[PDB]
């Protein structure tokens, strides 16, 4: 189950595949979780998402040499905001090659978050520009459309049945969706049923706010974003 490590968790989820916990404290509201993932592929690591903070994003990486030793060679992050961003400066400190949407990076530096090095584009059937996203192994990244955010991205984990939302899914018991101060309302609901269209065989779907859960968090995700309309 849950690893313990330092004020970080990680959770094996499937072979090769790892969620990767952290938490930043919220006065008033509490200590907030956020979930990224981490994947081997053959001799190398590949990270989706950062932590919150510089400090634990080396954590991960940390991690990562104890449990795994093998190189690093990619991470791409969700959107640009904190929990999936914050620490970018820990992974180019690691010598990382680093990967967001375009968009992400755009709005990076106005967010408080260092940009990624390379950008993603994607085509109007939402995939990545396979150009744009070299070497990303088994990394199936795709836009869904805009959601919780105009940038968030979701990435699909070929050879298993995990894909992951990020901060776009909430879990299939999640009260609402949470904070919606840069969502899309019109968009959202239609944007969350296309994550689920674009990967259509994956059962655990993982997210960053709650344990990875059944399909049922996306149905239940859009039906929640359907009353934003
Ligand atoms: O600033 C924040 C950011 C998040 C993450 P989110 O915006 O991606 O949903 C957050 C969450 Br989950 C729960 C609470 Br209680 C407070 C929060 N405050
Ligand atoms: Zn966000
Ligand atoms: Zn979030």
């Amino acid at each position: 189950g849950d690893q313990r490590f330092g004020d970080l968790v990680f959770r094996q989820l499937a072979p090769n595949v790892w969620q990767h916990t952290s938490y930043l404290d919220m006065p008033g509201f509490g200590a907030v979780a956020s979930n990224g993932l981490i994947v081997r592929d053959g001799g190398r690591v590949l990270v989706v998402d950062t932590a919150w903070t510089d400090d634990q994003t080396a954590q991960i990486l940390n991690w990562i040499k104890q449990e795994i030793n093998l190189p690093v060679a990619l991470a791409v992050v969700t959107h640009a905001h904190q929990d999936k961003m914050g620490g970018m400066d820990a992974l180019h400190a690691a010598g990382i090659a680093t990967y967001a949407n375009a968009l992400s990076n755009q709005l990076a530096p106005q967010e408080g978050m260092v940009a990624a090095q390379h950008s993603l584009t994607f085509a109007a059937n939402g995939w990545v520009e396979p150009a744009t996203a070299p070497n990303f192994g088994p990394l199936k990244v795709f836009y869904p459309g805009p959601g919780h955010t105009s940038d968030n991205i979701t990435v699909g984990i070929n050879g298993t049945d995990i894909a992951f939302g990020g901060c776009l899914i909430k879990d299939s018991k999640a009260k609402s969706l949470g904070n919606l101060g840069d969502a899309d309302t019109e968009h959202y609901a239609a944007s969350a049923r296309a994550f689920g269209a674009a990967f259509p065989k994956a059962s655990m779907i993982v997210m960053s706010h709650s344990a990875p859960d059944s399909r049922a968090a996306i149905t239940h995700t859009a039906r929640m974003a359907d009353k934003l309309r």
